[PDB]
């Protein structure tokens, strides 16, 4: 292992919305394909089922459009149509309290899926521990 194995409560029986306190924005994966940050709760993309491959690893998906989250070769985060290696995240308890997401493929370069302030998402490179822009809290659709 590459990471530490402390595990987040809860579950994944229903769909959420991941929100980050960096900017105050949640994440959003657009028809397009593309994937960044809005602060509108009322936006029909920003809400996500999670679901457990193996313990502590996830595919995130898109409830409206069916595109799952994905980083790629540069880091990244894009829609894409079909589940494939770069789907996969690790799930972590963070700060005894946040959720993280780490890159699968890339874990080993500790590139997570994070939001800026400015609400975009972050290149896998220009993220590490102790950011604010990788904590998520999952909430209620």
């Amino acid at each position: 292992h590459h990471h530490h194995f402390n595990l987040p409560p809860g579950n994944y029986k229903k769909p959420k919305l991941l929100y980050c306190s960096n900017g105050g924005h949640f994440l959003r994966i657009l028809p397009d394909g593309t994937v960044d940050g809005t602060r509108d709760r009322s936006d029909q993309h920003i809400q996500l089922q999670l679901s457990a491959e193996s313990v502590g690893e996830v595919y995130i998906k898109s409830t409206e459009t069916g595109q799952y989250l994905a980083m790629d070769t540069d880091g990244l985060l894009y829609g894409s149509q079909t589940p494939n290696e770069e789907c996969l995240f690790l799930e972590r308890l963070e700060e005894n309290h946040y959720n993280t997401y780490i890159s699968k493929k890339h874990a080993e370069k500790n590139w997570f899926v994070g939001l800026n302030k400015a609400g975009s998402c972050k290149r896998g490179p220009r993220t590490h521990y102790g950011q604010k822009a990788i904590l998520f809290l999952p909430l209620p659709v």
